[PDB]
């Protein structure tokens, strides 16, 4: 069933048990939720899972999970990645909220692969924000059903509702080949390519009060909804990602599969954007310094991962296990631009008399900025990069033991070894600095099943310094079409000292035959333990996500979502924040025939102005306003 709102198993076979019986908080955002919400990105899609905030970049692509930074815990099919992620090539999104030695929490993005079946799918979406999105998803068998070819294509252009001039443009191509369908030896080859060229948002500056502190923190200034402080003549955000993956699987016995995966990745970023005022206090006289930020970056990644997984029997118990070796190499080159933003008054100071041409357009108006100002300062590349070469070697082992039909034990360990060399051409003479380290990690879980469709679990994880305790329960109702979850947990971290205590509730699947739900609640009580007693940044204390659809007639579905996010602090010092908000979404779909769907989405039904990322200083990112999307989807199977 491809229309399910509940997914009962992970895709990666490092999990040794179904999700009901896995002793960890895991939420899968299934394909159908991604389609029903009409999500056009990873962040858009993750609004359905509460307590995941993004922070920091001209668009902050760094997730925070249970109040902890997870930029370098994003996986594509269980392997690390070389950046703003699109969803056209994804089947589902797997969110692990606590640790998992198999890989603060992590995201695992499952790619669409060539597989058995013949289909041609495609869609176009037109929007009130000028969205023009075209997708094609073609999968064809060949070699008489022993192999398959799949091609996913994307073209996406859009403005942003309630933001002057800000826009996005991207396209993608994802070819895939799989061989040995149904046989004991399978070979898969994938390539992924995405290129983008955006006009980056400036965001909105924090108010800057004379008495700003932990006690009276500042929030974004209140100005017209569309205000953009950047420059259409200057600012740009260009990226390219290329990823090749080769996977070989062989069944050695009926109980044992060996798997080798090779990934080569290559990503370029060339960004230059504006930040409003960088806390210079010019906003208090009605003006804004257009501070310039930038990054030029190239990264190369090479990974090889060999896994052995399956079953063995010992003392009368089944042991469902996975074990492996991982070797990788990352090359990164960080450079930038040198840009003249001198206002003429102490470099970065402004007032209304300097707005426009007297500041070389480095000052603008707080209330009525002009993004078309013909700014014309020098831009030159530094050509003096920080070049880093990193090596990793890891070994891991995971085992689930069925003691009887009521009791299971999970144990997992992982050892990582790391070597880096950094050459910095930004200082004279250039420096060469090396570093060596390792990371031990292990976890244990206990599952009690009073009845088959019921689960109560304890869990302990440590890494060496971090410690996680979790205690939870999961239940499957209405013929295992509805999963309910509840968890409590504590995370303790030394040399961050910090603590996060929390509660998580989930509901996923069918309530009745016509009524589906995908929903969660998250409570995060976080603390630094002077900043002693402050909340963690990017960690909403309360959040709630509800997505629901109802099959109101045959051929017709209606639906909506309600999302709450509590206030969020930008800094450890708790001096800046973005306020809490409610957002509501609506949808309707009509099956015109077996081959054509029509879909309407209304995002942010009440046109709430709110801020989806709070940065540590200077400013916050404003989310999109009300957006209306009409989709036409074709599918021939």
């Amino acid at each position: 069933d491809e229309t399910t709102y509940n997914v009962d198993r992970s895709a990666s076979k490092k999990y040794t048990a179904p999700l009901l019986d896995t002793p960890r908080s895991v939420t899968v955002v299934p394909k159908q939720v991604i389609k029903d919400t009409a999500a056009v990105s990873l962040q858009d899609a993750l609004r359905t899972v509460p307590g995941i905030t993004f922070g920091a970049n001209p668009t902050g692509d760094r997730p925070f999970i249970r109040g902890f930074d997870a930029q370098s815990d994003t996986y594509v099919d269980g392997v690390r990645d070389t950046q703003t992620r699109e969803i056209f090539n994804l089947e589902q999104i797997e969110v692990s909220k606590g640790p998992n030695s198999a890989f603060g929490g992590s995201l695992n993005l499952v790619s669409k692969q060539a597989k058995a079946g013949n289909f041609i799918d495609g869609g176009f979406t037109y929007g009130s924000d000028q969205t023009r999105r075209y997708t094609l998803d073609l999968n064809q068998e060949f070699l008489d059903g022993n192999a398959a070819f799949r091609l996913n294509l994307l073209k996406h252009d859009a403005n942003v509702a309630g933001r002057d001039e800000v826009d996005v443009s991207r396209w993608g191509v994802a070819p895939s080949l799989t061989f040995g369908l149904g046989s004991p030896t399978r070979v898969t080859v994938s390539h992924y390519h995405l290129e983008s060229d955006d006009t980056p948002d400036s965001g909105i500056p924090y108010a800057k009060s004379s008495d700003r502190s932990k006690h009276n923190p500042d929030k974004p200034v209140n100005v017209d909804r569309g205000n953009f402080y950047g420059l259409t003549g200057r600012d740009f955000q260009k990226s390219r990602i290329d990823t090749s993956t080769i996977t070989v699987e062989h069944d050695l016995t009926d109980s044992l599969t060996i798997r080798n995966t090779s990934r080569y990745g290559n990503s370029h970023q060339d960004y230059l954007w504006t930040q409003p005022d960088d806390s210079q206090g010019n906003i208090n006289n009605g003006s804004v310094w257009r501070r310039q930020n930038n990054r030029v970056s190239t990264t190369t990644t090479a990974v090889n991962q060999t896994d052995l997984f399956g079953e063995f029997y010992l003392g009368g118990f089944k042991n469902s296990f996975s074990t492996g070796l991982e070797f990788s190499r990352e090359d990164s080159k960080r450079d930038g631009y040198i840009v003249d933003t001198n206002t003429g008054l102490g470099s970065n100071k402004c007032n209304p008399s300097l707005i426009g041409a007297p500041s070389g357009y480095n000052c603008t108006s707080l209330e009525n900025p002009n993004p078309h100002d013909p700014w014309n300062g020098s831009i030159t590349r530094k050509y003096a990069p920080l070049n880093t070469v990193g090596t990793t070697k890891a070994i891991y082992a995971f085992d689930t033991i069925d003691l009887n039909e009521q009791w299971q034990v999970n144990i997992g360990a992982r050892f990582d070894s790391f070597e880096t060399t950094a050459k910095n051409h930004g200082v004279r003479p250039a420096t060469k600095l090396s570093d060596k380290s390792s990371f031990w990690n292990w976890q244990a879980g206990l599952v009690w099943k009073p009845v088959p469709n019921g689960s109560i679990y304890a869990s302990y994880a440590t890494s060496a310094e971090t410690t996680n305790y979790e205690l939870g329960t999961k239940w499957a109702f209405f013929n295992e079409r509805l999963e309910l979850s509840a968890a409590i947990f504590r995370t303790d971290k030394d040399n961050t000292q910090s603590r996060v205590d929390g509660v998580e509730l989930s509901a996923s699947g069918k309530l009745t035959e016509k009524w589906k739900v995908f929903a969660g609640y998250s409570y995060l009580d976080s603390e630094l333990v002077s900043n002693n007693g402050n909340e963690m940044p990017n960690t909403p204390k309360n959040s709630f996500s509800l997505w629901t659809t109802y099959d109101i007639f045959p051929k017709t579905t209606i639906g909506g979502g309600a999302f709450y996010v509590d206030k969020v602090y930008g800094d450890v010092g708790n001096t800046v924040y973005v306020p809490d908000y409610w957002r509501y979404d609506a949808m309707a779909s009509y099956k015109l025939s077996k081959n054509v769907d029509f879909q309407l989405n209304v995002q942010n039904v009440f046109d709430k102005k709110y801020f989806d990322k709070a940065y540590a200083a200077h400013y916050a990112s404003q989310a999109a306003g009300r957006t209306i999307l009409f989709s036409t989807n074709f599918h021939f199977l």
